[PDB]
DNA sequence: CTCGACGTA
DNA sequence: TACGTCGAG
């Protein structure tokens, strides 16, 4: 084992479950200091409790994949199929089904969905997105969606799919949106 | 013949409105209509002879012509850049035409700014923490990184994840729209 | 040309 | 299952 190499935990290590991926940060004769990426825990682990892994033989094309949140090595079927590439191969979400539970949160409720459906822009109407302010023809030059708050399950507004999928990149969280603002202003 | 809510194109130049500009009929008066031309958001009185009805559902993917999502001019499919492929193997073009993409793309990252960013590039297979979303990742394995740049100046910003980069673009790299997002979210918290 | 990623339908 | 969309590679 060398510094910068990747390993998995062979067994439960305190808070660290087996198959948790870590990077070697220091080595001595019998142990490594390992940063387990999911929990951001740096631990002294005996070599006998670690197994080297080839990170480039994980993910698309392979039988196992490292989750981008928990950074645990899991079977491919532990991740939801989400897209298809130009070669016809299926792409799964980068976060495993367990981690997706926290991301997805509470679904839009039936009664909130009905409230939104009562005021839905008709297909083929001219719509202006309340966020990005772009005009579109509904279902022709932009697709619209029922946005909802995933902490409460309550509806928000009809918005374009582009904006909705943008919100998700920043975790529907004003904290990260404020970080984006500061970042952009720094390089104005 | 023409009805309110029908879609038309300008056959010819109508003041500021170029041919093939898509409009929606907003009022009808004998044989003239008040047409909202969507690209420029201009409401104009137009004689029926200057308009051609179009079927918006026989435009876009699968068809010869497509309406641009910015200028809302009806253009040939090749006026839009191929960008993706769907599950059925069909090619998807960007919703904005090549002309409108010029203004979205702005100034490209300069060669010296690129070389500069390349000298501080996170190594492939290193553990990286995105400066925007704060998510830890393994470079090129659990997240892909990109050279982000300011498209007003052509200068580099930072190495960020592709997810964040493509989020910035959805809001036009413009703090104005990010502020709108904040107030929208706050409103429903 | 090709890419993954998001919350949706 | 699948979708378009973004700045990228
Ligand atoms: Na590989
Ligand atoms: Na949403
Ligand atoms: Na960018
Ligand atoms: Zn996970
Ligand atoms: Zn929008
Ligand atoms: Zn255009
Ligand atoms: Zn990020």
């Amino acid at each position: 084992l060398k510094n910068d190499d990747f390993v998995i935990a062979k067994n439960q290590l305190g808070n660290i479950v087996p198959n948790s991926v870590g990077v070697i940060r220091a080595v001595n004769g019998k142990s490594a200091m390992v940063l387990f990426i999911g929990l951001n825990e740096l631990k002294r682990v005996d070599f006998s409790e670690l197994e080297a892994i080839d990170i480039y033989r994980t993910g698309k094309g392979y039988d196992k994949k490292i989750c981008n949140i928990c950074h645990i090595l899991k079977n491919t079927d532990g991740f939801e199929i989400n897209q298809t590439d130009a070669k016809g191969r299926k792409t799964t979400r980068p976060s495993c089904r367990e981690c997706r539970k926290n991301i997805d949160g509470v679904k839009l409720s039936s009664t909130e969905k009905k409230k939104m459906d009562e005021i839905a822009p008709p297909k083929g109407s001219v719509f202006t997105c309340p966020i990005c302010e772009k005009r579109s023809i509904v279902g022709v030059t932009a697709n619209l969606v029922h946005d909802h708050n995933h902490d409460t399950g309550w509806g928000r507004e009809w918005i374009c799919d582009s904006c909705n999928t943008g919100l998700g990149r920043f975790k529907d969280n004003p904290k990260f949106l404020e970080k984006v603002i500061e970042y952009l202003k720094k390089y104005e």
